């Protein structure tokens, strides 16, 4: 099942960045203004990881144009869990899920994204069991 969800603009600490209405299913925020080496991170709020192994890991996103890419790590740079490429979805606010999966550690984890290329908008991450 779910482990955790985090919505994009719930960081404790950002680079390059800003924040902005979505209207994606659900309303609130997402995460806009997506360059090579903006980062975003989630130690404030730690996840529990209950035993270590596969994860799932999903991204809310929208790109215009696609050719993004994004990194899933510890907050501060290390160590790195994993890369996925994001992909064009139509527009700015046309939203898709993507995922990848990762091997995590188990215990408390502090989460942070670092974009390697831009052209995209996050609205939330969610955290699965495999
Ligand atoms: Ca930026
Ligand atoms: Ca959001």
């Amino acid at each position: 099942m779910v482990i955790a969800t985090i919505q994009a603009e719930d960081h404790s600490q950002q680079s390059g960045t800003q924040q902005e209405t979505t209207t994606d299913t659900g309303g609130g925020k997402n995460v806009g203004y997506i360059d090579a080496g903006d980062w975003l991170s989630y130690a404030g709020t730690p996840v529990n990881i209950p035993s270590s192994g596969s994860y799932l890991i999903e991204y809310r996103v929208a790109s215009q144009n696609g050719g993004g890419s994004l990194t899933f790590e510890e907050a501060g740079g290390a160590p790195v869990h994993g890369t996925i490429a994001i992909p064009a979805t139509g527009g700015w606010q046309t939203w898709t899920t993507i995922q990848h999966t990762v091997n995590l550690s188990a215990g408390s984890h502090q989460f942070g994204i670092k974009a390697n290329a831009g052209g995209w908008n996050l609205n939330w991450i969610r955290i699965n069991k495999t």
